[PDB]
């Protein structure tokens, strides 16, 4: 079963200081997974997200799910620039599937 | 028509390590029709919705006819840590008391 992958921006709130970007990821098996994300298509560093390790998914026995969390300034944010959160599971033919957001969405 | 269940996640021990930022989770599934308000309230009062994110109603993948969301509310790792609560505030026509809350603290 393959992940599914939701991927929220930080909250509309005017910053003055850090953005989150919330990469929610669930409904998969086996709990083998990959996490990474892009800056206008260029792999970010690991020392700005954070991944939690997989849990079971509260609400689906034989699942599981985990949270992607990245940190970029409100300049980095409000660039307008794009962000990919990039999963890779076993389950998915083409092995990977993604999602992006920007300061529009 | 049937009424949400809600799941309230605290933020994952990981992201608290780093000392920065705590993401609260609220997981809103089963419920039917779509139509649904997922919201939070800090300190007895409805937070404006520039504070948080709450995705639009989606098909629930096994169940068809019935529709999940999620918001988050992302704050300081030290408000998490000082005892601060925060409630998701979920309303649904399927709820006999219209709207339905859960609570989360660093406790649990």
């Amino acid at each position: 079963h393959p992940p599914a992958v939701y991927l929220l921006p930080p909250a509309r709130e005017q910053l003055n200081e850090s953005a989150t970007v919330t990469c929610l990821v669930k409904g998969f098996s086996p709990a083998d997974i990959s996490v990474q994300w892009l800056q206008r298509g260029q792999l970010l560093p690991q020392e700005k997200y954070v991944t939690s390790a997989p849990m079971p998914e509260p609400g689906a026995p034989g699942f599981y799910f985990t949270h992607s969390i990245l940190t970029v300034t409100e300049e980095e944010w409000n660039s307008g620039e794009t962000y990919t959160c990039v999963v890779g599971h076993e389950a998915l033919p083409h092995l990977v599937t993604e999602r992006t957001v920007d300061k529009s969405t």
